[PDB]
């Protein structure tokens, strides 16, 4: 299982703290806790590889693009990670502006 | 006190050993010691908290962005971690195009 950690960061370069461990990333849902898809493309629930996110292997990171953000409003968004094992992974962030919290499950 | 340590990494992946101690970051200063506030919003030498640095408490790291790097201009930069608690840390990092070498002061 890969973990993912609290994070604080800004809309422009935002990353979560990711334990890939084995794991590789498939796709990824965001939905609002009201009930709404977030993101870029209100008409699915899962977001598109490359343009919205991105897993940094590398860096141990969830990168979430800011054309990701600039279709989120302003609130409070469930992540669902999917990846290739089978599993998934939930995370939580809080749009405030520019700013952002996220909030491991 | 907090106490750093030095490093060596990647502009992309760069982050400091940090023993926290307890302490929490209020905000970072970086200016080159030409003279010059160095990296993003070259106006003042107080950098940017989430977009320019973030410090990882549960990693015990201090993270420098790939976007703080991108408008620093290659050579030596001072850094000053200013803490709640009032005290501040130095740090140096010396940044060769991308690579980059932190050292405790």
């Amino acid at each position: 299982t890969p973990v993912l950690q609290s994070t604080q960061g800004h809309v422009s370069n935002f990353s979560i703290p990711a334990s890939f461990n084995g794991n590789s990333l498939a796709t990824m849902e965001a939905v609002y806790v009201d009930g709404g898809n977030a993101g870029p493309q209100d008409w699915t629930s899962f977001k598109e590889f490359g343009y919205a996110f991105s897993p940094s292997y590398d860096a141990n990171e969830m990168k979430l693009t800011e054309a990701f953000f600039r279709e989120v409003r302003d609130g409070e968004v469930r992540l669902t990670f999917h990846f290739w094992s089978g599993e998934t992974v939930n995370y939580t962030i809080i749009k405030n502006g520019n700013q952002v919290t996220g909030i491991a499950a």
